[PDB]
């Protein structure tokens, strides 16, 4: 929805609770997972677009 944490909860719903010790790499992983979820029709286009956007912002902020 709005923050990195929110996206974390979205992906936690689908089993992914990750921590590699590097925010940039965790974000890239998360973006791959979101895309796979959307490609597999498990999340609506609106949620995926917003989730990726939030991750892009987080990436810029880190």
């Amino acid at each position: 929805l709005n923050t990195f944490y929110d996206v974390q909860q979205l992906l936690k719903t689908f089993g992914h609770i990750v921590y590699f010790g590097d925010r940039e790499l965790e974000i890239e992983f998360m973006l791959d997972e979101l895309k796979e979820l959307y490609m597999n029709h498990m999340i609506e286009k609106e949620q995926w677009a917003r989730a990726a956007a939030v991750l892009r912002k987080e990436l810029e902020q880190t």
